[PDB]
């Protein structure tokens, strides 16, 4: 029934069938023997691995409903516990997703785009203060993407030097490092034993509990100040839907799903976006001619006075292609987020029993040599046709595909476009390291780029 793969040991599974270069290189090596679809054992748990564009498309698109289940991540499950939009399943997920999708479509008063532009203006104002001083951009890029989520859920942004904000930021971004760490990957395989002993899991738990506590306080603060005729944000809207469903005891719109849906938005909405911006500017230091062409396109379509608007992207295929290529080569979620099959499901030769975990290895699509001339080399041409127009690419699935496709895709892409262009419109860039010496190779389950310094040199 199950797809082929290495014979598992009891308890340990295919632990010893790796890892060498890494978990990605193992899967790549495993793939080269067993094919594009294979079974691997994480401890005693069987997982089906989907490799290559065709197989991932065939599962997530052509059988969308079967492959619409969400798998657990062991280090954060004790916080989420199947609540919230990311880790919910079945009807719960369906309802939270529908509500969330519909809600963020409107904001609040001012739109998400307008908030991103404002954030972009705040960023520029801030960068301008350094006067070309060296800086690591990690914090500011974590801040700007968190502020967009804060704007959406709390109806406001925080100042960049606010200690309340900075403390939460530090809390958040320690958690991501720990979640991705090798120790948490060991915890994934053997949580049942390891949950009784000290480890990264305890620290992840406390960090996320602190964040949840802050969110709970905001919720109470929102309720206490609520104008039901004028919702300010996601929480107000959710609070109003809570009231409407007050009678229905089969309603998913209760307190627990509120707290953890908000946590979910921060969990999925900050790290990947920030790192994408950080990785992007690393590439822009390594390839100044690209950066130069982007600025020329900014100057031609937008000019030097008004700020970029999302409308501009349609007229800026080169920049848009650069952003596509940044996301592709960046490959920030190489294994995807874990799925499960919602029923005994027929896939190629095989039957995947109900609730079996499935990893869609986005990386193998993003590096698919069918769709990309130069998979391992930065090449904006990958997304440009012979007329210099943006071209769609079947391999390009950084946000995944199907019913679980990134709920924030449009928000993510808008941030990417407006931040990159608003920054480059106002600043050129430099750093101590010669372009030729800049190393793009990442630092376990994460694909995190190395730290670096950059200058933002005001223009005009
Ligand atoms: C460059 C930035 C981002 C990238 C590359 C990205 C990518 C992804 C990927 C690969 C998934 C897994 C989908 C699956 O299960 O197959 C996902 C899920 C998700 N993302 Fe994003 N994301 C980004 C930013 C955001 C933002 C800004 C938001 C919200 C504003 C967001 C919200 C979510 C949510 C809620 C899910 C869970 C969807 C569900 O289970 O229904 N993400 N994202
Ligand atoms: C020799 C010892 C080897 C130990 C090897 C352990 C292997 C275990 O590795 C498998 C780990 O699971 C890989 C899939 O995890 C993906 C988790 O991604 C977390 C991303 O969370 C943020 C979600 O939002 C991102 C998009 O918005």
């Amino acid at each position: 029934k199950l797809p082929p793969g290495p014979s598992p040991l009891p308890v340990l599974g295919n632990l010893l069938q790796m890892d060498r270069k890494g978990l990605l290189r193992s899967f790549l090596r495993l793939r080269e023997k067993y094919g594009d679809v294979f079974t691997v054992y994480l401890g005693s748990r069987p997982v089906v691995v989907l490799c290559g564009t065709d197989a991932i498309r065939e599962a997530l698109v052509d059988q969308a409903e079967a492959f619409s289940g969400r798998g657990k991540i062991a280090v954060v499950d004790p916080i989420f516990q199947g609540y919230g939009v990311i880790f919910a399943n079945g009807e719960r997920w369906r309802a939270l997703r529908r509500f969330s999708l519909a809600t963020m479509r409107d904001f609040g008063k001012r739109s998400v785009e307008e908030r991103i532009q404002e954030e972009a203006r705040c960023l520029v104002e801030e960068l301008r203060k350094s006067k070309g001083a060296l800086l690591d951009n990690t914090l500011l890029f974590h801040s700007i993407t968190s502020n967009i989520i804060c704007s959406i859920v709390f109806g406001k942004r925080f100042d960049y030097k606010d200690p309340v904000f900075l403390r939460l930021l530090d809390l958040w971004f320690q958690s991501f490092s720990l979640i991705s760490s090798f120790s948490s990957q060991v915890f994934e395989l053997f949580s049942g034993f390891l949950k009784y002993f000290p480890g990264t899991h305890r620290q992840i738990y406390r960090n996320l509990q602190e964040i949840n506590t802050f969110i709970g306080q905001s919720v109470e603060k929102h309720r206490a100040t609520l104008d039901p005729s004028n919702p300010r944000d996601f929480i107000d809207v959710y609070l109003l839907r809570m009231e409407k469903d007050k009678s229905d005891p089969s309603s998913e719109f209760h307190h627990q799903n509120l707290i953890l849906t908000v946590l979910s938005l921060f969990f999925a909405g900050t790290e990947t976006t920030s790192t994408t911006l950080r990785y992007g500017f690393l590439l822009m230091l390594k390839y100044p001619h690209v950066t130069e062409r982007v600025q020329k396109e900014i100057e031609q379509v937008i000019g030097s006075h008004r700020p970029p608007a999302l409308d501009d992207r349609a007229k800026m295929p080169y920049t848009d292609a650069v952003i596509h290529e940044i996301q592709r080569l960046g490959d920030l979620i190489p294994f995807g987020v874990p799925h499960t099959v919602t029923k005994d499901t027929q896939f190629r030769g095989y039957v995947i029993p109900k609730n079996t975990e499935v990893f869609p290895v986005l990386s193998s699509a993003l590096h698919d040599p069918r769709y990309f001339e130069t998979p391992n080399t930065f090449n904006p041409g990958h997304f440009l046709d012979a007329n210099g127009a943006l071209k769609r690419n079947e391999g390009f699935m950084p946000f995944s595909l199907g019913k679980r496709i990134c709920l924030g895709e449009g928000i993510a892409r808008t941030e990417l476009f407006l931040f990159f262009t608003t920054i480059l419109q106002n600043f050129s860039i430099a750093s101590p390291v010669p372009p030729e010496d800049i190393d793009l190779t990442p630092r376990g389950v994460g694909n995190v780029p190395p730290s670096y310094q950059i200058r933002f040199l005001a223009r005009h």
